[PDB]
């Protein structure tokens, strides 16, 4: 049975993914069902679109890799899905004159990171993250772009990896992940050498633990970010805390 070779070095190149990535990447799409990776060329019904299935692996190559950061599935929205885990496309800039921006606050699971962050970093006394506080911080070292955010976690050697890839409805996911399921036991194989450690927000911990080749890495397990607790929780401090994923470069 005949294999989509070509069309999947393609998919990398629309992405802008290293050929670097092929050995570790190939395969691992490879696991994909034939007629899933015919509906994937489609690139019609899913989120994010097909230019960006592979978008967190366009800046990284393989060896720079020091973290790998799991979501579950691409956000909801199609201007939120943009390829990466964590990432909400909505969010441009960070601030306000007011504290957070508007699309920060939305963004539950941002808001309590960056927040968490601004604390970790000695911004922000932790007992105090309130918009008063964060309008009233000097702001002229720090990011101002969600883009630059992100750009920090590659900075760092976050992989951001979401289970599955691409998003078609909320009824969908659970099967989606599955058929993803093989794909990133095939890529935390092909990473076993590299030994990057991957970073578990709450029931991402649990899930992890089916997978084989998840137990030939070391793992840190946090509470996820939604929760408003994560803003003063230490192990993220101790965690995030070297990468200053807030600073501007």
């Amino acid at each position: 049975t005949n294999r989509p070779i070509h069309q999947l070095q393609e998919l990398l190149r629309l992405n802008g993914v290293d050929e670097e990535w092929e050995p570790i990447l190939l395969p691992a799409l490879m696991t994909l069902e034939d007629s899933y990776l015919e509906w994937m060329a489609a690139g019609e019904g899913y989120i994010p679109p097909r230019d960006r299935l592979l978008a967190a692996f366009s800046t990284l190559r393989p060896n720079e890799v020091r973290y790998i950061l799991f979501g579950q599935d691409p956000y909801p929205r199609p201007e939120s899905a943009i390829g990466y885990a964590f990432i909400d496309g909505r969010v441009r800039e960070i601030f306000s004159p007011r504290g957070l921006s508007r699309e920060v606050n939305r963004a539950t699971s941002l808001r309590n990171f960056i927040k968490m962050a601004l604390v970790a970093r000695g911004s922000l006394d932790p007992r105090d993250t309130s918009q008063e506080a964060i309008a009233a911080l000097d702001k002229t070292l720090l990011v101002s772009q969600m883009r630059e955010l992100r750009e920090n976690f590659e900075r760092s050697g976050v992989l951001l990896l979401n289970m599955a890839l691409l998003f078609t409805s909320k009824e969908e996911s659970r099967r989606h992940i599955r058929a993803w399921r093989a794909f990133i036991e095939k890529l935390l194989e092909g990473f076993e050498a590299y030994g990057p450690t991957l970073i578990l927000f709450g029931a991402h911990a649990r899930e992890v633990q089916k997978l084989k080749s998840a137990r030939g890495l070391p793992q840190v397990a946090l509470e996820h970010p939604y929760n408003h607790t994560f803003i003063v929780n230490e192990k993220a401090w101790e965690l995030f805390g070297p990468m200053d994923l807030l600073l501007k470069r």
